[PDB]
């Protein structure tokens, strides 16, 4: 307790453990260091995108629900663009409490129109199987797949499309992930249809959460050490238990060796989602001791700290590509006027998240966020993202797969399933595109087994916490920020000193959800035991 | 919001009321003024007793469990014996979570001996009534007492026998009440008979609590008027929403009146527990425009607030009598050596709560909190809190009622109770007793019906909240402190800006506890289909 901290890794993870050592640790910013590997800001490995190329998102899947870690946090953190006491939590919930996110056209097929999205459109076996999905022990289920569990048919209801396209998932990725979402989420299932749950910042997680949180930590003095990869820690293992005592660094391209003392403590990020990613565009295309190394070199000296390679093994299945297109006013912009719930330019939830075309061979979404998404852009521009899964098919209109297919090609099959194919070349030249084709953006949701990950304090571990969605907690990794503050906490607090699924409304909420709102199997019974009671409340009305 | 606050009532409700009104409505303590009607502090109407006549306790019935608003609350006071920057509410826990509370001597009869408390003593008619009761509706309840809802068996269960002593409960009182309570504490009726969710601080409520309370509140600069005893405001009602204009109160035998701006708030405390009490002792007795003044000329200006009368009508109905004990060592605490968790002059807790002996025609009661009570009393001295239920009954060994009997003759009947009523004289010059019998100390607890008690805000108010037992929230009112804290809530952040039972964890928990600890009745079904599923933890494992 005159100690100092490193932390590997700069990201919202990173930082959020330097915010828990400060508030609560009651330790001093000074003490406090964060390790990166990045040059210095943005310039030749661009920071994140200018306004004359095309604008690049960082990649990928950035939304957000109303969670308690994000209120806890956020509520200390001085706003963005408002004054003092005004924090970021304020920002947040001006902007997005006056003007609610919802959806309009949410599913699309047939080159043009809406796939009703008001259910989840399960039968009667895919409920049971979703029940029954919900009823296995998580010891059970090791290294099970979706389509392996899941019906052929289940694959091709309103709810797969949904889950599928809002978290980016592979039909051949982890069983896991699908049921702990059932466990956490069936208050809010409704929500997958309409995107009531889902809450979006101003701008970015960046500019509209970081950025203010990086400030703060500024001003409160932490020490930020740039171009310093780490690839490994030299650990004892006496007593069974172990402490970290160097780390092995590597600074602008020579070795160097970090001192850490007993009362010290470290937190890592161990993997990788943006490693072998390649930055084509518009005409030209992607092509193909790394971040992985330190987590590699842990997994030599035990157990556990898991199995990597189960992860990073197969880039084929962990990959898919996104794309940023930066739209001058064309018939693009003028089609999505019929898709949204305001206008694009009014500066308020647009398409109210993703738009996923369901007969797509690609499973191709795409979103309007916000306008403006970020802060230095023009009224006459407009950011869009888009993204697909499968890397592997020929598109229904352009007969490419897509990691072959670029730029103005995107556009086609885009226009094609938006229903403007015949007004590509006005689109084409007005709107620039950069692509991003990310080989590790789906490496957490790999199919695993117990033993795979380790946890934030693995057993033995007395000055080490590891951080990020590659860690075992016992909660999904499916939210990316959340799950990184969420391992953020635990660490700060094991190291230092220290529901909603078994409530009766949300059962049956969820039951009503799963049969598409008609009255589901025990409720006419339940009706008829509870209207004239107490619990009146917690049924929903009949037609 | 450059205004003034005013807090009619010393207590916890009014402190709590100034507390939130600083941290939350970021107003400052130069425009809060309690207005109280005490003399200045202790003398000839005495503080809270003297060590040398033998003490003299409040009055009555000073319980805590571990709730939320307690831990919000008492987070920023700072300690009361700790240095800075340790709060109460780490007093609180430090002395707490090292010896826990729990009882060894709960219920006692047959003048000695201990009654079988491990369960509720349910039969099955019992249970059913029950959960009879927590199935109906409020409305549906008007005026219904224990005695006329619940069988003449149910009120012969060790459940009614803890139930009624715990909380001072009468037979012909508020059956709402302990519906309210079924509904809030399923989770935790197990321990209603060890005593488990109860947690008491170092001394009183009083000095451990309250008195770092107030310090820091002139640290914050209220204002306090002593000899201020409001009895009516003055109020504008236009367009059915009413506003305080004046403050009629007698200061010091003088009338007054204190002008209130459109902007200022009010807070009231409305009713009385101690108001007509007797303070007599060990050899004389008791013998028998006022605090209820203010909430009767508020029925009369509408109806939003109530009928006073249905709860200050029939004194005899809400009176019970306590009695504080000063012990110097004698065969009384020899006996309570034999009775109690660790050593009464140990420091830790004795009793472990209170004791309640159950064939005592009086439905006597007695507790030894933990040793010392009070901060200046002496190691050779012991305070123990006693009182009774029923006042019309003829003791078992001293054949008075217990209004009518006096000091010493209490030692009899208790010592009767214990085992010792050979040895009375011994104890009887050895220990300095003083009574209390208090005509509304359950007050609160009389039969109500829908609107028989204004909300926090009655509709159309403005600018006046009403606090403490007497106000209609959804919630209980037999946990006194915690009652008044919540109703301090609701009444500062209604005026300016802002689940366990549904549980089905909670469910089983309750159900169990209700039959016993022995299996219920769909519960080998429930671990039939349970066992072998991610379920299988919410049930309790059977014999």
């Amino acid at each position: 307790e005159g100690r100092k901290a490193w932390i590997i890794g700069s990201g919202i993870a990173g930082l959020a453990s330097a915010f828990y050592l400060i508030r609560d640790g009651r330790m001093k910013g000074q003490d406090i260091t964060i390790l990166d590997a990045v040059g210095t800001p943005g310039g030749s490995l661009d920071g994140s995108g200018n306004a004359e190329d095309g604008y690049l998102i960082r990649g990928g899947r950035e939304m957000n629900w109303n969670y308690d870690h994000f209120w806890d946090l956020f509520q200390d953190i001085p706003a963005l663009e408002y004054p003092s006491p005004y924090s970021v939590l304020d920002e947040y919930r001006a902007v997005n409490d006056n003007d609610p996110n919802w959806s309009k056209s949410r599913l699309m097929h047939k080159q043009g129109q809406i796939r009703d999205f008001s259910t989840l459109g399960l039968s009667s076996a895919h409920q049971w199987e979703l029940i029954k999905l919900l009823l296995k022990r998580k010891e059970d289920l090791d290294d099970i797949t979706i389509e392996q569990y899941f019906s052929d048919s289940f694959l091709e209801t309103n709810f797969w499309y949904l889950w599928r396209s809002m978290f980016a998932f592979q039909n051949w990725q982890s069983l896991l992930e699908v049921k702990l979402y059932m466990h956490r989420f069936l208050d809010a299932i409704d929500g997958l249809t309409d995107m009531s749950a889902l809450v979006f910042p101003k701008y970015n997680q960046y500019d509209s959460f970081v950025v203010p949180l990086v400030n703060y930590l500024k001003g409160q003095g932490v020490n930020v050490e740039f171009g310093t990869r780490v690839y490994d820690l030299d650990m004892t293992d006496n007593n069974g238990e172990r402490t970290v005592t160097s780390i092995l660094a590597k600074v602008d391209g020579r070795d160097q060796k970090i001192d850490i003392g007993a009362k010290d403590v470290v937190f890592a990020l161990t993997g990788s989602m943006t490693e072998g990613t390649a930055y084509g565009d518009l005409d030209t295309a992607p092509d193909l001791s790394s971040d992985w190394a330190l987590w590699q070199n842990l997994a030599k000296k035990s157990h556990v700290f898991g199995k990597p390679e189960k992860f990073c093994g197969q880039p084929s299945r962990s990959m898919w590509e996104s794309a940023t297109l930066t739209c001058k006013p064309s018939p693009l912009t003028e089609r999505l006027k019929d898709l949204s719930i305001n206008d694009p330019y009014s500066g308020k939830t647009v398409t109210g998240g993703i738009i996923t075309f369901t007969d797509s061979n690609w499973v191709l979404s795409f979103t309007c966020n916000r306008q403006p998404h970020f802060p230095t852009q023009p009224d006459d521009v407009l950011v869009l993202w888009v993204y697909a899964l499968v890397m592997d098919s020929k598109g229904n209109h352009v007969l490419k797969p897509m990691p072959e297919c670029t730029g103005r090609e995107i556009l086609a099959e885009l226009c094609y399933h938006l229903g403007i194919v015949d007004q590509v070349d006005e689109v084409a030249r007005q709107t620039k595109v950069r692509l991003a084709l990310m080989p590790f953006i789906t490496a957490q949701f790999m199919p695993r087994a117990a033993g795979d990950r380790p946890r934030v304090v693995p057993a033995g571990c007395t000055n080490l916490a590891l951080l990020g969605q590659f860690v075992e907690t016992s909660n999904d990794i499916i939210f990316t920020m959340e799950s990184s503050v969420r391992t953020a906490r635990i660490g700060v607090y094991t190291l230092l000193g220290l529901p909603t699924q078994y409530d009766v409304r949300n059962l049956i909420k969820g039951a009503r959800a799963l049969n598409n709102n008609e009255p589901f199997m025990g409720e006419r019974l339940l009706h008829r035991l509870l209207d004239n009671t107490y619990f009146a409340h917690i049924l929903p009305p009949l037609p």
